[PDB]
């Protein structure tokens, strides 16, 4: 029983680590796209609402 519980806990920790790495990769992609959008909109004209 003690061996089975230990195996289950390791398997959960690996899944949690993988999910965290994916989320950090997606957040970096989005941050890069925001930076690239900000460099291209520096030509021509303001108005309004």
């Amino acid at each position: 029983l003690k061996e089975q519980e230990r195996t289950l806990a390791l398997k959960l920790q690996e899944q949690e680590q993988l999910l965290k790495e994916g989320f950090q990769k997606e957040s970096r992609i989005m941050k890069n796209e925001i930076q690239d959008l900000q460099t291209k909109m520096r030509r021509r004209k303001a108005c309004t609402i």
